[PDB]
């Protein structure tokens, strides 16, 4: 029985593999073909079909789990494309977590034989975090910062020490985003969550724009100016708001500039895709700070997979998390932002 | 010289104006011609120009005001038209908070003899809202509610007794969004802000509608189904997520479905405004709600010309505050909604 961890979220499934490397002579000849070919198949590709992607820089080599010696690998495929992965498995315990474990239930039944057990999304994200932080990134931290992320000439990143992890909070922006208050390894709690997630990024950006996947979101944003759709303090202000500490280059109005038709007229679709980006980065941000501060947590980590590959809203996140917290506050990051959820599946194999 | 407040917004310029009723008949001989045109121009039209209008049905009658008695009128026109008044005052003492205040004084002191007093945008809410509750809307509440806000054959307008108006949190929803906690008559602060306000509705509803008014991007979202663009709960787990209280019916993720092409290409028009109405608002309801815990008040009081002749918004609003905090927080509304600032600008008259 192979060992798999999924997270079945409303957009990605994210999948964790252990692959034994410790097998011996008398164990290969008593695995079966399919479970060599599975093996085989999973380590020789690093696409899968048309949509699977393996990450294959985050693997973690020679871990020890479950008391064998292994790679623990990381691989993602949209939610869309599950029934493939499904026919793909027709032609066996399985912990699955996320909204999907529960959705598509009968479906996983399909496969003859196949236990799945179902287990909660934060339950196993906190799980997870606090494995992969533990057993380290091949050595190096898992955890890491901007430091000094206010001047852009010294804006860099640098590893975070969480071996005391608690008190923790965990903003997970996913589809929607959950937050959640981390007090020890079996109390926390889900503070709230706000529907403007990484779905709403994406969707916007589609709509406004025209894009057609996540990456070349980013890429019109990269190039786009968000001030020319926002509408700043300065321009209704003329200058600072000094009274109650407003810079004129805060947003005072996302795509407030957009009530104009002139102004929209001349936009860009890379400047609404970057007021995009902005608008959902600072509104997550600044949740993140009154979550933070009403729990009374000056540790804020930021995970989900929003931010991969995107490191302006990371860059966003640390700058605005400290300027707005008069530095009260630390944005911080994991290299593996995303698949906690699915690692923690897996290790709740053994109750099973 | 007569007596006007003005507060000079990001989107809206609001005047409230003194009218006296008490004149006598030496006092009408030494009136001035143009002071007699201006007040005649003023009461004989509800439509100024091509943009200005005069809220009739707000006006507070038989008001006795800096020792005089008179009626109270309210008057609103775009930010964007203000050079046309400017121009229209070229052919004196004047209150005038708001940002525009600011980056505006250089023309207002185009007009000879004009005395520019600027006063601070968020002390002329707190006294114009504190000013208007204690005087009632011609004897009856400025305040009201939405009673029994959770079943929708009971949901009816209530009003709302603010004798003692302290603690206080005030959401004024305008361009942004500005969240105040009022503690005295001399003692608030502004706890937070978001960005995500009246203008970002129009503006992304102009965006995404082509619309081209405020009321008619209301009108649209009248007609429209906000879950054809959003992702809710039950899309993402098949439906309650109930290990943390999330009905199937919530929005996990606001425009999240439009990141299927198939999706895009079938929601209307008017289903993107619902969604964008829905999206602002709930937001705005989050952000106070977590103000509202934090800040320990449990009324909380929305203001800001987002919600004029926008009921849709203020049930949303009524219902989600009553259903995320269990019923621990009020959502109250104010019949004058929109010129708190001028008249507390208009109230700052005799410290000059
Ligand atoms: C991880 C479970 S998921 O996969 O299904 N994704 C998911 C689901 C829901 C949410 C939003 C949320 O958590 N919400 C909705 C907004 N909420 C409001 C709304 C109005 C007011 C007021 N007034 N207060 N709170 C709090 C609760 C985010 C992500
Ligand atoms: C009434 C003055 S106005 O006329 O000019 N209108 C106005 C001006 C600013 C705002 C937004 C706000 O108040 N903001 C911006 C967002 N903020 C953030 C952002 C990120 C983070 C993090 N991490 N935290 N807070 C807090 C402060 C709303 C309306
Ligand atoms: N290849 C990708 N495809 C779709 N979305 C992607 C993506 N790479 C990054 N993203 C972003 O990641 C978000 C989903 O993050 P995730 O943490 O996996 O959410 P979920 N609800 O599926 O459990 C999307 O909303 C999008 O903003
Ligand atoms: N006639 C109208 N024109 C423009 N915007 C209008 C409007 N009637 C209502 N609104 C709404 O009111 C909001 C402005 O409210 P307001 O409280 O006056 O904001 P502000 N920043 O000008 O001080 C706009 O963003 C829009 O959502
Ligand atoms: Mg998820
Ligand atoms: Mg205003």
């Amino acid at each position: 029985s192979p060992w798999f961890g999924m997270d079945i979220g409303g957009t990605l499934v994210k999948l964790s593999y252990f692959e034994p490397i410790d097998i011996t002579a008398e164990e290969e000849q008593e695995e079966v073909e399919s479970l060599k070919s599975i093996r085989k198949y999973l380590t020789s590709n690093v696409a899968y079909g048309s949509t699977g992607i393996r990450d294959v820089h985050l693997e973690l080599k020679d871990l020890t789990l479950f008391g064998r010696r292994g790679n623990l690998h990381f691989i993602r495929f949209p939610t869309q494309d599950l029934p493939t992965f499904i026919q793909m498995g027709r032609d066996t315990v399985l912990c699955a977590t996320g909204g999907g474990a529960y959705k598509f239930e009968k479906d996983f039944r399909t496969i003859g034989n196949l236990h799945l057990h179902k287990l909660d999304e934060l339950d196993c994200l906190v799980k997870g975090l606090l494995y992969i932080d533990s057993v380290s990134f091949n050595g190096q931290a898992e955890c890491y910062y901007f430091a000094n992320a206010s001047e852009p000439e010294r804006c860099q990143k640098m590893p975070f020490n969480l071996d005391d992890p608690y008190p923790l909070l965990v903003v997970n922006i996913g589809s929607g985003v959950s937050i959640l208050a981390v007090h020890s390894k079996d109390n926390y709690k889900r503070v709230t969550g706000t529907s403007l997630g990484g779905g709403t990024f994406l969707g916007l950006c589609s709509l406004l724009t025209g894009c057609e996947s996540f990456e070349e979101a980013l890429e019109m944003a990269s190039k786009g100016d968000s001030t020319q759709a926002d509408k700043l303090v300065r321009d209704i202000y003329g200058g600072d708001y000094e009274r109650f500490g407003l810079p004129g280059w805060a947003v005072a109005s996302s795509f407030g500039n957009m009530i104009y038709k002139e102004k929209r007229e001349s936009v860009s679709k890379e400047d609404l895709a970057r007021a995009t980006l902005v608008t959902i980065t600072n509104n997550i941000g600044s949740v993140a700070r009154m979550c933070a501060v009403n729990e009374k947590i000056n540790r804020v980590v930021f995970v989900g997979n929003f931010l991969r590959v995107n490191t302006l809203s990371m860059k966003l996140l640390a700058y605005a998390l400290d300027y707005w917290s008069k530095g009260q506050l630390k944005a911080l990051f994991l290299e593996h932002e995303g698949y906690f959820g699915a690692v923690g599946a897996l290790l709740g194999l053994p109750n099973f």
